[PDB]
């Protein structure tokens, strides 16, 4: 079976809204989410559907943009670094699991190049 997805709401975890988190939702996530290659990354890796019985024996910290979108829209995060780390983990998971040269890796690398551009433009905290 698939594991439960990463949590997106937890009453015990404090949260805030900042201009950097709003930029991560309206600019960074929005740019990647609408990209032609977004869709393998728009929901948790479905190892059952994809017939990957080893995926969740290898990847300890799965992450995907559907999870990140909900985390931002429902204020799961305290700071922008947590969200940036989620994006970074999503990319490195892809590079750990897949063969170099697989199409999913080329897709990840195109999204990552855009992510890096957008994050360098992160606004000073207001
Ligand atoms: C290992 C891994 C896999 C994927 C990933 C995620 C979702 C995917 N949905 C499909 C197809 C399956 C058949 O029904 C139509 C959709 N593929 C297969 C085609 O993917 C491709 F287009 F990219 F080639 C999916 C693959 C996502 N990350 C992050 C992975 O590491």
């Amino acid at each position: 079976s698939n594991p439960p997805p990463p949590e997106t709401s937890n009453p015990n975890k404090p949260k805030r809204q900042t201009n950097q988190l709003q930029y991560l939702l309206r600019v960074v996530l929005k740019t990647l989410w609408k990209h032609q290659f977004a869709w393998p990354f728009q929901q948790p890796v479905d190892a059952v559907k994809l017939n990957l019985p080893d995926y969740y024996k290898i990847i300890k910290t799965p992450m995907d943009m559907g999870t990140i979108k909900k985390r931002l829209e429902n204020n799961y995060y305290w700071n922008a670094q947590e969200c940036i780390q989620d994006f970074n983990t999503m990319f490195t998971n892809c590079y750990i699991y897949n063969k170099p040269g697989d199409d999913i890796v080329l897709m990840a690398e195109a999204l990552e190049k855009l992510f890096l551009q957008k994050i360098n433009e992160l606004p000073t905290e207001e």
